[PDB]
RNA sequence: GUUUGACUGGGGCGGUACGCGCUCGAAAAGAUAUCGAGCGCGCCCUAUGGCUAUCUCAGCCGGGGACCCGGCGAAG
């Protein structure tokens, strides 16, 4: 029952949200995968009237790669209960969200009967402090 | 030598109900008038057409009015 109930790492997405690039070579090596462009929508007066068209970038870490770069990521953010989502995320900073889940979360991921996953098997803030602080770092 | 139209609560002036589309008037099939009420069309587009692949939108909330993550959300 605990062991197909216990967290994971769903993702690590790395982002940098400029607005108008030449920032995708940084992300390249602190994360070690490429990344993609970021396009806007809606006309803005800040010079933002082109809706598709570079703004950003980001990289989707999973497995190792998103491990290994939280090793040597989380140490440099300082984590706070404000800081975790009402689903058990957590975002910090360039930005770096971690995307926690349970093992079946596939069952809302896939094509075929997929299912939206119940609040019983949804993580929680709690769970998520948790297993994180389990695991190099502390809280509040 | 001719023409100088028609409609119209008389005619003139005003207007066009003079060709078209929609809601209501219209009375739960269809049809249905007034110078009836609300209001449009005489185009625009080589994509703003066609198919296929991938995908889901307004709006609100939570975490780092531009961007990134998650949640709600049959359609506003
Ligand atoms: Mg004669
Ligand atoms: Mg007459
Ligand atoms: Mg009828
Ligand atoms: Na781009
Ligand atoms: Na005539
Ligand atoms: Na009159
Ligand atoms: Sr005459
Ligand atoms: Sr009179």
């Amino acid at each position: 029952f605990h062991e197909m109930r216990e967290p994971r790492i769903e993702k690590v997405v790395v982002h940098m949200g400029i607005g108008h690039a030449n920032a995708e070579d940084i992300l390249g090596e602190i994360t070690g995968q490429m990344p993609v462009r970021t396009k806007a929508k809606r006309t803005v007066g800040e010079f933002d009237i082109r809706e598709g068209d570079p703004i950003g970038a980001k990289v989707t870490l999973r497995d190792e790669m998103a491990e290994e770069f939280l090793q040597t990521a989380l140490p440099l953010a300082e984590l706070a209960t404000s800081q975790f989502d009402d689903t058990g995320n957590f975002s910090f900073g360039l930005d770096v969200t971690v995307n926690l889940v349970r093992p079946g979360y596939r069952v809302a991921k896939r094509d075929k009967a997929s299912r939206s996953i119940p609040t019983k098997h949804r993580l929680n803030p709690a769970d998520a402090v948790a297993f994180i602080e389990s695991t190099y770092d502390v809280e509040v």
